[PDB]
């Protein structure tokens, strides 16, 4: 069985068992969005000060948002509206579960999510900061695990 971990906002529960019901993943993808949140934004309160900050909580970079506007409109019926909060979410999902689904793993579809598709040791964000995606799979990983994670 699954369940909010405790230092999860309400909010934010809510918002990744939503995509956790578009996707039918049992309660289980809400988890592992949870332990990605924690680590992008953490749940919004990690937000400011960065230059990313206007990026939202689950951190999709202008041109990767962009990218996906058509795909986000199909599978949940309106246009991206980056100020919902619900929708910044959506469209992380969308995407974490496009990688999960086409590199066939948890763990490849979190370091491509926050690498790209064609990311090496040392490579740059939109904003030129280095891209960790080996380390950021690992501890969203042991997140995912911690929080009851079961794949
Ligand atoms: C030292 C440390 O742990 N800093 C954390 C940051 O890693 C985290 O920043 C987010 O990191 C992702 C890469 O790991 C980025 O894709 C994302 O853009 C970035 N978020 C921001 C707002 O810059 C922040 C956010 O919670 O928290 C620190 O724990
Ligand atoms: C969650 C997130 O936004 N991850 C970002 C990656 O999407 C991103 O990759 C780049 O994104 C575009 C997606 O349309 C591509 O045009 C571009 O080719 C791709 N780069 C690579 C190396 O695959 C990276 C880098 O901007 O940042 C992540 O945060």
């Amino acid at each position: 069985t699954v369940t909010k971990p405790a230092e999860v906002p309400s909010r934010i529960w809510t918002y990744v068992m939503n995509a956790d019901n578009a996707y039918g993943k049992g309660g289980d993808f809400a988890l592992l969005l949870s332990a990605v949140i924690k680590k992008e934004s953490y749940f919004g309160d990690g937000l400011s000060g960065s230059p990313s900050a206007g990026d939202g909580l689950m951190q999709v970079e202008p041109n990767t948002r962009n990218a996906y506007l058509s795909q986000f409109s199909a599978k949940y019926g309106h246009a991206y509206n980056h100020s919902s909060e619900q929708d910044q979410v959506y469209m992380g999902s969308l995407i974490l579960n496009e990688k999960i689904v086409r590199f066939g793993s948890i763990y490849s579809g979190l370091l491509h999510y926050n690498g790209g598709d064609y990311w090496y040791p040392g490579a740059t964000d939109s904003y030129g900061r280095p891209i960790l995606a080996d380390q950021y799979a690992n501890t969203v990983y042991a997140q995912y695990k911690s929080y009851g994670g079961r794949y």
